């Protein structure tokens, strides 16, 4: 049974969120796309990326290795749609900007637009971690750009109440 998601709450018509790890998730609701939180050559560190590939036993940087190889790296703002393992039948491997070295921030629209060629993804907040972006931002950009569903898998609880309460101020306006 694929894609059975549970205990989101729902934020748009189209956009759901828990606080949960990504990879508990993927393990739990066979989902048929994983995002993964890439960089432009696919090098899997600290983030969701080195959470995916250390469940896939290395496949995933195993096979992003050979991605690259036969492609060159991605652009800022790209994707690839690679295995996505014993974890999801598909990994969508998104590159956010790195705002930390100053990459554009407007490329997590680009960054986002990618999950529109997919009906129903499992992602992370894109560029919020490693790569330094608000966590709040990240997720309006992601409520404005997305039209498919997106479940956000948000481990940190605080982070989680945080989001939501920022989401609700941003809504109502005021
Ligand atoms: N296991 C997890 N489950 C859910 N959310 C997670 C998990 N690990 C981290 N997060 C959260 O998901 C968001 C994405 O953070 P990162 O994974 O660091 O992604 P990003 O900010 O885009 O940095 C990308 C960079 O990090 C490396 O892992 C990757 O190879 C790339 O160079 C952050 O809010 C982070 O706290
Ligand atoms: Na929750």
């Amino acid at each position: 049974e694929v894609n059975s998601f549970s205990g989101y709450l729902k934020l748009t018509d189209n956009v759901y969120i828990k606080n949960a790890d990504i990879v508990e998730e993927a393990k739990k609701v066979k989902p048929t796309v994983v995002v993964n939180a890439a960089n432009v050559y696919l090098k899997h560190g600290g983030g969701v990326a080195g959470a995916l590939n250390k469940a896939t036993n290395n496949a995933m940087q195993v096979e992003s290795d050979d991605y690259i190889a036969t492609n060159g790296p991605l652009k800022v703002g790209g994707s690839c749609v690679l295995s996505g393992h014993n974890l999801a039948k598909h990994c969508l491997h998104v590159v956010g900007p790195n705002v930390n070295k100053g990459e554009d921030i407007q490329l997590l629209k680009s960054a986002y637009e990618n999950f529109n060629q997919h009906e129903v993804l499992l992602a992370p907040l894109l560029s919020a971690g490693i790569f330094g972006a608000d966590p709040i931002h990240s997720l309006r950009v992601c409520v404005d750009t997305v039209r498919t569903n997106v479940y956000l898998a948000v481990f940190d609880k605080n982070l989680y109440d945080k989001l939501v309460s920022s989401f609700l101020e941003m809504k109502s306006e005021k």
